[PDB]
């Protein structure tokens, strides 16, 4: 049940790639900006070396803050997939699986229409933490 995920998922050829990795020491993602161009197929490449020991994934939501509660608290309550977002989650985008430290997942996904859209942990409470950055999408 701890696989990727997300409305905007598709099973083709990604025409750009991005590596996005945990902080070492920290929880929280070593890049907090991404940008992308908008309705473009990407493999997002999440990679989870850390000196903590500790689980991350990265979700992309379709909104802010408030979006990324609801898909964060509905995580939450999905201990038995490892936090992951549920499927079918409403405003959860994309998804990578929930990774052990020294593991590494990708999830391909279809960007949604140009705007600002903030991408998250949902392993509990490094939301609240503070594990989050913003992706931009282009036109
Ligand atoms: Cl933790
Ligand atoms: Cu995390």
């Amino acid at each position: 049940a701890n696989a990727p995920g997300g409305s905007n998922v598709v099973n083709e050829t990604p025409a750009q790639t991005v590596e996005v990795r945990a902080a070492p020491d920290a929880l929280a993602f070593a890049q907090t900006s991404l940008s992308l161009p908008a309705n473009t197929v990407v493999r997002l490449d999440f990679v989870n070396q850390n000196n903590l020991g500790v689980q991350h994934n990265w979700v992309l939501v379709n909104g802010g803050d408030d979006v990324a509660a609801a898909v964060n608290t509905a995580a939450q309550n999905n201990a038995d997939a490892l936090f992951v977002p549920p499927p079918d989650t409403p405003n959860a985008l994309a998804w990578t699986a929930m990774l052990n430290a020294g593991e590494s997942g990708s999830v391909t996904f279809r960007t949604p229409a140009p705007g600002t859209y903030l991408y998250i942990c949902t392993f509990p409470g490094h939301y609240l933490a503070g594990m989050k950055g913003t992706l931009t999408v282009t036109p």
